[PDB]
């Protein structure tokens, strides 16, 4: 049941990778990293030391999970999406002491080639469209697109838009499962 | 010296079909189901899935992952770190391997550096997707599209320069490099 | 320079003291890299490339032929350079490369893209994800697709209290250094 690791991958002494996880070609994981069970890390992923990745997190090719990135259970990182840890980098000024956290909450989907400016929290089951640039917190269930990203709707856990306004108070059901969502002052939650 | 073939660091899985005179560079991984034509170039860290067909003289720059259900015709150009997809609405907790949508890129299309194509879109012959655009709808033959999301702003000749053609209606234009004539018919561009 | 054993640095490449080359980097034999640089995972460097001193290049950056990086340039993770403006696979355009010159202290944010031909000014700052397709003035802060200027960044890397255009003066509070905006061009006084 131990994690399976491609022979071309480099997992540095000390790293913790949970059962049933799968680590693919030319992945490098630093020794501080903690990765849960049933994760998948695609070709050329990088993982830093100051990183916690939960269970069943699927990370596509070419994603660098840097120090100060935290991924909850069931997060999806699409191909070539990009995390950061310094807000205002300058090569002349080492900013390793100024890292900002990026927290991605359970079930959030980070679309292909999106970018997340450090300091943002991405809420539970949020959905960041392909290519978006996130530079503010993303509410639970929010669908955001564009550069920079702006909220255009709400996404059910299953991954389809809810017939719910952005603002105010309202209720709606998932078009697939029928489960109910409540909007209260512009914040969406599961009933 | 000798012509480069397949860099020794590449991994080409048993079964892959690669045409003559193609060049596969450092730390490329090609899956066993893939078919790749003649005269192609695959840059550093390319990935190619199993359910993939790539034509002839397809030039793929570094860091492009040609996933299952992407199909590239002859003379397609994939710019550095452009991005294909195959699931429209991914959720880690919901496996969607039976829900892949095709991305078909027709002959001569150019996909600019760091663009992204949302699966399901078809990219027309000799289309031109500007650097960093995000394509989420079909792109007509010859269309020049830019932006997030991508919008059509012009028409690009086979040579790769804008044609003096309006976006809609009927019109004609000539490429000054080749003298090739183009006809627009109710907003659809073709070579004469 | 210190070079990870998985990196491939082709014979002829010049790499200065105190530089660090990380996992599965490939550097071509014509490249010139200065002192105190850092090249992250899977970086690629072409032959017709000059990279100055103390240039920090994060993972997944391809520094292609005709890209020139001055000292103290920062290239963020997965940012993207180009060298052909209008590529077509059928038409080899290796003779038509356009230069991309990135001047001293400029920062290229994560996952930005620079269309070849642009010059990026000294201490400019290209926001994460921007697509640059025009020259970026010294100290300009630009964001968006395509990139548009929204302010001015000090060397330290925080916005200066200057109008977007016009004539004005400002001081960096971290260093006390003075900036002068003359006819929309910012400089150190
Ligand atoms: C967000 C997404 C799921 C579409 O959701 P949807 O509910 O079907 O939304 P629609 O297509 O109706 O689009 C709604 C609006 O948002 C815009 N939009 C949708 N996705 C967008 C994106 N990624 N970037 C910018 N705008 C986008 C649409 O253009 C439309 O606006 P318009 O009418 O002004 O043109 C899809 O576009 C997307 O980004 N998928 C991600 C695919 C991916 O990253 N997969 C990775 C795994 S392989
Ligand atoms: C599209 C491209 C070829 C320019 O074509 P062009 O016919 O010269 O067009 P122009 O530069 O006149 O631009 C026309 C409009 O489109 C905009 N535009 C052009 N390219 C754009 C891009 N990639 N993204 C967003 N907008 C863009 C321009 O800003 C201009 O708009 P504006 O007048 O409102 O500012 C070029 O910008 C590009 O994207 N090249 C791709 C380079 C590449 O990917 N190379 C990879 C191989 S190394
Ligand atoms: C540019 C940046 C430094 C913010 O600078 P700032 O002076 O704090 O600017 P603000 O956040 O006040 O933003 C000012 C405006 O520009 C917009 N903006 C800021 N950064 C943006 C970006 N990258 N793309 C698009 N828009 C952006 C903001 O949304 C705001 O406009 P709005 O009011 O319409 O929303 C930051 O967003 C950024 O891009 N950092 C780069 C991180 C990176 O690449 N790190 C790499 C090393 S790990
Ligand atoms: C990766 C990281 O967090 N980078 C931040 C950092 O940059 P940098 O150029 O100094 O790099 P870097 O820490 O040396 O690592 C470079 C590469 O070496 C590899 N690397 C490095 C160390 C290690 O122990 N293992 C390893 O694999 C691994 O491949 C790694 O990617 O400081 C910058 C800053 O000051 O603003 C921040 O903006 C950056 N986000
Ligand atoms: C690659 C791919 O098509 N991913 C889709 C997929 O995700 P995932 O995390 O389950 O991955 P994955 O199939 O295990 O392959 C991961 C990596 O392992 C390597 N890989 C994998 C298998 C193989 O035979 N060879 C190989 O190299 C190779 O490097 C590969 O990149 O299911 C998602 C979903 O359900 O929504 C879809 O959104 C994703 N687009
Ligand atoms: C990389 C580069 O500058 N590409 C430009 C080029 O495309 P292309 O497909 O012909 O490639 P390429 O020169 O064969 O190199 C491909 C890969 O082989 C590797 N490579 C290649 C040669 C070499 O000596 N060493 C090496 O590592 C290395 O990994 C390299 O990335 O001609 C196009 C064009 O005509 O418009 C331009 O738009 C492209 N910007
Ligand atoms: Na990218």
């Amino acid at each position: 049941h131990m994690a399976t690791i491609h022979p071309t991958a480099i997992v540095d002494e000390g790293a913790r990778i949970g059962a049933h996880s799968r680590i693919w070609h030319w992945v490098h994981i630093c020794g501080g990293a903690e990765i849960g069970e049933g994760c998948s890390l695609g070709q050329n992923v990088f993982v830093g030391n100051r990183v916690r990745i939960g269970n069943r997190v699927k990370i596509q090719n070419n994603v660098s999970v840097y120090d100060n990135v935290f991924l909850e259970d069931d997060v999806f990182c699409g191909p070539s999406m990009v995390f950061t840890n310094v807000y205002n980098p300058r090569a002349a000024i080492e900013r390793k002491s100024e890292y900002r956290d990026t927290i991605v909450r359970q079930g959030a989907t980070l679309g292909a080639n999106c970018t997340v400016v450090c300091g943002a929290t991405i809420g539970r089951y949020a959905f960041v469209g392909a290519g978006a640039v996130v530079n503010k917190d993303v509410p639970d269930f929010a669908l955001v697109v564009g550069v920079p990203a702006r909220q255009i709707g709400w996404m059910s856990r299953h991954g389809e838009q809810l017939d719910l306004p952005l603002r105010g108070n309202a209720e709606a059901t998932c078009p697939h499962t029928g489960e109910r969502y409540i909007l209260t002052d512009g914040v969406c939650r599961l009933a």
